C-alpha cells in the first residue's frame, strides 16, 4: 500500500501548487519515471492507476515494457533520455512519446523511421537552456527556427518542448526561459520539472513532470517494500 500512497501524495503535491498557481491539476500531466525498476516493480504502480510513464533508456525499456504493455492497453510511454540514431527504430516500435529531439540528425531519424513504419508519435525538441557545453539540447536562439524544421520541412509534428536545468542552480530562469520560447514556437506543452523540482516547474506552467523516488521510492526502499 506504499505505492498507492506515495502515488496519492504526488498527484496531491501536484494539484495543490497547480491551484496555487491559478492552474487545474488536469493541466499538468505526471510521467512517472521507471528507470532502473523492473516489472514486477512497475505494476503495482499500474495497478495504482497510473498509465503514464518514463524510460531514460531503450534498452532497457524493451526488456520490460512488451509484456508490461500486453496486459495494460493504455499504456503512455515516453523515452526521456538521449537517443542514438541506431535505435531510432527500436524506439519508434515501442514508444509513444519521443521527448529528447536535441539535434538535427535524430529528428531526420526519427522523421523517417515514422515514416518507415507508418506510425506517428509526438514529440518533444530538447533545449539546453543554459548553453551547458556538457549538455545536450537546441541552442535557445536556434529552438523556433528548429521546430519550424521538424514541423515543416520533416513534417514532423511537434507538441512542445522540454529541458532538464543544471542540478547545481536555481530552476526558475531555465524554466521561465522554456515557457518563453514555446510560446514564440506556438507550442502549448512544457515538459520541465522531475525530482526535485516539479512543484517550482507547475509555477511557471509545466505541463509534464518526470516524478520516479518519490512514487517508487528510492532502489533499497521499493526493495524492501516488495518483502511481504
Ligand atoms: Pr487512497
Amino acid at each position: 500500500m506504499e505505492i498507492e500512497a506515495r502515488l496519492e501524495d504526488v498527484r496531491q503535491r501536484i494539484a495543490d501548487v497547480a491551484e496555487k498557481s491559478g492552474r487545474k491539476a488536469a493541466d499538468v500531466a505526471l510521467v512517472a519515471v521507471s528507470k532502473t525498476f523492473d516489472a514486477e516493480a512497475i505494476q503495482p504502480v499500474i495497478d495504482a492507476g497510473q498509465r503514464v510513464f518514463g524510460e531514460n533508456r531503450v534498452q532497457e525499456a524493451q526488456g520490460k515494457w512488451p509484456a508490461l504493455k500486453e496486459k495494460t492497453s493504455d499504456i503512455e510511454l515516453h523515452l526521456i533520455g538521449p537517443l542514438q540514431s541506431n535505435k531510432a527504430a527500436d524506439a519508434v516500435a515501442l514508444f509513444d512519446v519521443v521527448e529528447s529531439i536535441d539535434r538535427e540528425k535524430i529528428a531526420r531519424a526519427l522523421s523517417e523511421e515514422c515514416a518507415r513504419q507508418g506510425r506517428s508519435l509526438r514529440f518533444y525538441v530538447q533545449v539546453n537552456t543554459g548553453l551547458e557545453p556538457q549538455k545536450a539540447g537546441i541552442d535557445p536562439r536556434e529552438t523556433v527556427a528548429f521546430v519550424a524544421f521538424c514541423r515543416d520541412e520533416l513534417k514532423l509534428p511537434v507538441e512542445g518542448l522540454m529541458c532538464i536545468p543544471p542540478a547545481e542552480e536555481n530552476p526558475g530562469p531555465h524554466f521561465a526561459l522554456l515557457a518563453k520560447l514555446a510560446g514564440q514556437c506556438g507550442l502549448e506543452k512544457l515538459s520541465m520539472g522531475m525530482s526535485g523540482d516539479f512543484e517550482t516547474a507547475v509555477e511557471f506552467g509545466a505541463t509534464s513532470v518526470r516524478v520516479g523516488s518519490a512514487i517508487f521510492g528510492s532502489r533499497a526502499e521499493n526493495l524492501y517494500f516488495q518483502s511481504h
